[PDB]
């Protein structure tokens, strides 16, 4: 499916801002303020839409409006289909490797081996004495926090969905198979199937099909990377103007972002 939002607003209510949490909210609510305001994209079937910002931007927030926990009080959202959500934590259930993967879907080997592979999944199995037969705690919480995210994201993109929303899993210190995972599952694996990634690395807007950068829950710029260029030289020249930006720290990356945005409002 395709994806559209015209001029949706949507304001704080009660009761997702516990939901972000499980991820002073009733002062928002109370003085009905806008999580997002005026966004607009249109989204193609197969394309891919890159989501940045600053931090506590609305990134997170606009995909819960897609999956229906936050309502669009003005304006209008359309797609249709199923669509698998892959979330900022990662979580893991009591079981194996594959059994975290396949989690309520039914086994099918040829999807599953296409996964693990994009998903650079082997390099941390073949460690393992079972690989993927390998038994986790819930949390998984002995393994690496890009281990984790790997398998959590080859959970998503093995359900079968007309919509991906990934949020920020890119994350961590790993950097270089963060790189491969990109290239691998997102750009090749998943090159026809819609998609949301959220970011905050710049191959990623470089690469996407359609951009939105995020400031204060508005829209500080969508379209696409050649627009991005011309028509904001400012925040581009800042970040394109780094020389390995996207191996900084998701932390540093984000500040940045967030101080470029800040700037240049
Ligand atoms: N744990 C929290 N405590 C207080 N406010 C929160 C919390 N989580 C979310 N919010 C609110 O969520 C609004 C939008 O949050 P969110 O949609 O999670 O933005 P975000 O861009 O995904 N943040 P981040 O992933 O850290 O860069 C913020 O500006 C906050 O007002
Ligand atoms: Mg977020």
């Amino acid at each position: 499916t395709g994806i559209i939002m015209e001029n949706v607003t949507a304001f704080w209510e009660e009761g997702f801002g516990e939901l972000l949490e499980k991820v002073s909210f009733s002062h928002l609510c109370l003085v009905g303020n806008p999580v997002l305001k005026n966004i607009n994209l249109n989204i193609e079937k197969g394309e891919m839409l890159a989501i940045t910002g600053s931090t506590g931007s609305g990134k997170t927030s606009l995909l819960m409006l897609i999956l229906g926990e936050l309502e669009a009080s003005e304006g209008i959202i359309k797609h249709s289909g199923r669509v698998s959500f892959c979330s900022q934590f990662s979580w893991i259930m009591p079981g194996t490797i594959k059994e975290n993967i396949i989690f309520g879907v039914s086994y099918d080997e040829y999807r599953y081996k296409s996964v693990v592979k994009a998903c650079q999944l082997q390099q941390d199995i073949t460690k393992f004495a079972e690989q993927d037969n390998t038994v986790l705690g819930e949390g998984g919480v002995t393994l690496s926090g890009g281990q984790r995210a790997r398998i959590s994201l080859a959970r998503a993109v093995y359900k079968d969905a007309d919509l991906y929303l990934l949020d920020s899993p890119f994350g961590y210190l790993d950097v270089f198979t963060e790189e491969q995972v990109f290239e691998s599952c997102v750009c090749k694996l998943m090159a026809n199937k819609t998609r949301i990634l959220v970011t905050s690395k710049m191959e990623h807007l470089r690469k996407a099909d359609k951009i939105l950068i995020l400031h204060q829950g508005s829209s500080y710029f969508y379209g696409t990377f050649s627009e991005l260029q011309s028509l904001r030289p400012d925040f581009s020249s800042k970040l394109m103007g780094y020389d390995t930006f996207d191996q900084f720290t998701e932390e540093r990356r984000s500040s940045i972002l967030t101080e470029t945005l800040r700037r240049f409002s």
